[PDB]
């Protein structure tokens, strides 16, 4: 779980740009 870890990392990263849809969303119903 070396390369477990940066899929988990890179999870983390791509549930970042999920967040980023939530940021873009509160300026959806703006
Ligand atoms: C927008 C959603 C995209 C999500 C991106 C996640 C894809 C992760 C791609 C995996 C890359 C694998 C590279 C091989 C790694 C080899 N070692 C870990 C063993 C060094």
């Amino acid at each position: 779980q070396x390369e477990x870890k940066l899929x988990e990392x890179l999870x983390k990263l791509y549930h970042x740009e999920x967040e980023l849809x939530r940021x873009k969303x509160l300026l959806x119903e703006x």
